[PDB]
């Protein structure tokens, strides 16, 4: 019929698809606040604000073997990464910058892969 691009294709393609998005999002210069692991009190205001701390170092870990195969599961965590930084980081900081730049890249990429869910 026509072209709308707004629906994943089976868990097989979607699986590696999330693995590709992470490969780019993580490889993106604006991913160091999530790619590498963070300390425990190195973040200005952590634990007592982030209900579910998350980072890219954990996604690729499970996504590698078999975990983020769904569209909402991956989007939830990944989206939790961009907001988590934006959460404990003030309005003026490099953490938010790279998090807002990569987050923009993420939404666009998924917007084209008919992903996104919650
Ligand atoms: C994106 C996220 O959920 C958590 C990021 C950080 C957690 N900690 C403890 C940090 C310390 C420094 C910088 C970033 C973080």
């Amino acid at each position: 019929g026509s072209h709308m691009s707004k629906e994943p294709r089976d868990p097989d393609q979607l699986y590696s698809t999330l693995k590709s998005i992470l490969q780019q999002v993580k490889s993106h210069q604006s991913a160091w606040p999530f790619m590498e692991p963070v300390k425990r009190t190195e973040a200005p205001g952590y634990y007592e604000v982030i209900r579910f701390p998350m980072d890219l170092k954990t996604m690729s870990e499970r996504l590698k073997n078999r975990y983020y195969v769904s569209k909402k599961l991956f989007m939830a965590d990944l989206q939790r990464v961009f907001t988590n930084c934006k959460e404990y980081n003030p309005p003026e900081s490099e953490y938010y910058k790279c998090a807002n730049i990569l987050e923009k890249f993420f939404f666009s990429k998924i917007k084209e892969a008919g992903l996104i869910d919650k």
